[PDB]
C-alpha cells in the first residue's frame, strides 16, 4: 500500500519550516494545490504536534508521514502522533527494526551502492536518494544495471526545470522541498499546482 | 466586539460552493491567504457541518460565521454549530429576536432608508448593503446625510478595481463573493492575497 | 401550471391604454403577434370590462390576467371578470392571502432582498422584478448566489436591445409594456412579432 | 395646502449642518436666495432650537419643516418648535399616525413600489424619493405607468446638470442637499439663485 501511494501520487512534499503554525499551513497550502504525501520533518519544532493537528486531513486522503527521522525516540513520537510513513536522510538500522515491529512504513536515504545494499538485507526496496542534487539522475540510471529491482525516491534540488528529467532515469517518485514549500502560503498552494501539472505532462 | 473585528479585518468573504468539500478548501484558501472572516452561505449544501469542521480554526484566529440566513431554523443550527455571527441578505425581524436573545451577532441586509430605520428600531447600526452593485457607493455616500451613525458592509460586485472607491465612501468592511471565491483553491488563495494587499493599499 | 406558461412563452404584455377600446385593440393586436401572456393592468379605465370582454380570447389560447392590482377590492373584480393571474408592482400580504384563498396565481413586484424573502415567506417564489430599469440584470445575477430558486420576471424598460441580456442574467421570463404596447394596434402587432422573434433569436 | 406649496417653489432645500448658527446662517442664505421651503434636518445639532429661531422667517413668508425625523420623539419637538411639515428618508408608520392626529404634513421617503403602495395605504401620494442618485429620473417614469397619480420629490444627487432631467421625469418638486447648502453663507446664497433660475429655465 505505500508503494502504491507513492506510485500514484509521485509527489511528497518534505516540509521543513520555523514553527508549528507554519508548517501547518504549508501543509495545508501544498494539499490545497493537490500534493497528498506531506512529510513533516523532525527540523520542524514540535512536529509531533503539526502531525497530530493534521490527522484529519487524513479523512481528507491526505497522506501524513514524518522525515529527518534521526532516533528510535523521535520515530515512537512521530508513530504515536499519526505518522502514516517514517522518512530518513540516511540507513538507520535501529530504526529499519522499530518500524518493523511497528508494522509502519521506513523509506531510509541512502547514497552509495553499499548503502544501498545494506537497506536491501533490512528489507527495504524502496529507497529515498539524498542528496539527489549531488549524486543526480546519473546515479538512478546506473543502479538500474545492477540492481533492477530497487526503487529510488530522490529528495534534493527536485525543481520544476528537472522534475522530468528525474522521472525520465526511472525514479518512483520524487521528494521536494525548497522548491515547493519556500515562500508564503499562497506561494506554496501555487508551486503545489505547477508540479502537480509538470509532473502530469510528463 | 463583532464591530470591533469588521473595522480590523475589512473584509469577509461569503462563501458559496457546490460541496462541504469545495467550501472547506475555499474557506482554509481564503485564511491561508489572509481573509480572517468567513462566511458560510446556508447555499453551501450542509453549511452546518461546514461551519463544525472549520471549528478548529477559530483557535487560529478565524472567525466562521453563516450567510444566506433566512429561516430561524437555518439560524438554530448555525449557531448549534459554531457560528460566531449571522449575516442575511434581507432584513429579518424573526432571526434579529432570536440572536438578541442567542446573544449573537447580526448584520441584516437592507437596500432603502425604509429598511435602514427599521433595522435600526430593531437595535442595528452594522448593515449589510446587498446589493452594492445595483445601489453602490453612491447609496453609501447618500446616507452619509441623514445617518451618520449607520455603518455600511456592501455585499454583490466588490472587486479588486472598485473595492477602494467603496471603503472612499466610507463603509465599515467589503463582502466578497465570486471575485474571491471562485476558481480553484490556489486561485482563490492567491485572490485572498491580492485584496487583503489592495485594501491596505487603501 | 401559472409557472409553466411564463416558461413556455416567456413574455407577458403589459397592457396600459387611455381606454376600454385601445386596451382591446392592443390586446388582439400582441396576441396576432404571438404574445399570448397578456396583462390588462388596472390603469386601464374599467379594465375590469376588457378583461371580461377579452375572456372568449382564452378559447384561442390566450392567457388574460390583472396587473397594477393595488386593493383586494381591485383584485375581486379582476377575478370575477375571469383573470387568470394577478400581477402587482409592489408585494400586498392582502392580495396574497385573498389569492391564496381564491386559488388564483399572483405575481407580486419586489425591488429589494428583504422584500425577496417576505414574499418567498408568504410561499411564492416566481418574482416580478420592479423597475427592472434600475435593478437591472445585475440584481437579476446577485440573487442568484443567496437565493438560487428564486426566478424572476423583470417589468420595465424591457426593450429589443436588452430582451437577451435579461435572459442571460437568468430570468423566467419578461414583462413588456411601452416598447411592445405603445404606438397604433399595426405598430403593436408588429413589435410583438419583433419580440417573439428576437426571443427565439437568444 | 401643503401640495400647492410644493408644486408653486418646486425646490425645497434640504439643510445639514454641524451647528445651529451654521443651519441658521445657510437657512437665511437659502432664502434670500429665492428657495422658501427650507427643511432642517434632525441630524443638525438641536434641529429643535434652529427650527424655532428662524420661526420669524415664516412672517417673511419661509416655509419652516424638519427632515431626517426617525421617531415620533422627534417628530414632537420639530412640531413643537413650529414645523409645518416633516419629512424622513424612510416610510415611517408610527410618525405616519403622529403626523396624522396633529394634522401635520408628512412626506415619508420610499425606494421601492412595495414601499410606495404601502405609504399610499396610509394616506400619502405626494413622497420622497430617496435616494435619487441610486434609483433616477427612470423609475420615477417607471412609476408613471402602474401609479399614475403619485408623486414624487426626489432628494440625493439634485444638481445644476440634472435638475431639469428630474423635472422632464415628471417629478412634483427637488429636494436639494449638498448642491445648494454646503460652502459658505455667500457662496449658498449664490448657489440658491442659480438653482431657482435653472429650474425656472425649465
Amino acid at each position: 500500500k505505500m508503494e502504491e501511494l507513492f506510485k500514484k501520487h509521485k509527489i511528497v512534499a518534505v516540509l521543513r519550516a520555523n514553527s508549528v503554525e507554519e508548517a501547518k499551513k504549508k501543509a495545508l497550502a501544498v494539499f490545497l494545490g493537490g500534493v497528498h504525501l506531506i512529510e513533516i520533518t523532525f527540523t520542524v519544532p514540535d512536529a509531533d504536534t503539526v502531525i497530530k493537528e493534521l490527522s484529519f486531513l487524513k479523512e481528507m486522503g491526505a497522506i501524513i508521514g514524518a522525515g529527518t527521522v534521526t532516533s528510535v525516540e523521535q520515530c515512537r513520537k512521530a508513530v504515536e502522533s499519526g505518522a502514516e510513513f517514517i522518512v530518513s536522510p540516511h540507513l538507520d538500522e535501529e530504526i529499519s527494526q522499530f518500524c518493523k515491529e511497528k508494522g509502519v512504513f521506513y523509506m531510509p536515504g541512502v547514497m552509495t551502492p553499499t548503502e544501498l545494499v545494506k537497506a536491501m538485507k533490512l528489507g527495504h526496496t524502496i529507497l529515498k536518494l539524498f542528496p539527489g542534487e549531488v549524486v543526480g539522475p546519473q546515479f538512478v540510471k546506473a543502479m538500474k544495471g545492477p540492481f533492477p529491482n530497487v526503487k529510488f525516491v530522490p529528495t534534493g534540488g527536485v525543481n520544476l526545470d528537472n522534475v522530468c528529467e528525474w522521472f525520465k532515469a526511472g525514479v518512483l517518485a520524487v521528494g521536494v522541498g525548497s522548491a515547493l514549500v519556500k515562500g508564503t502560503p499562497v506561494e506554496v498552494a501555487e508551486k503545489a499546482k505547477a508540479f502537480v501539472e509538470k509532473i502530469r505532462g510528463c
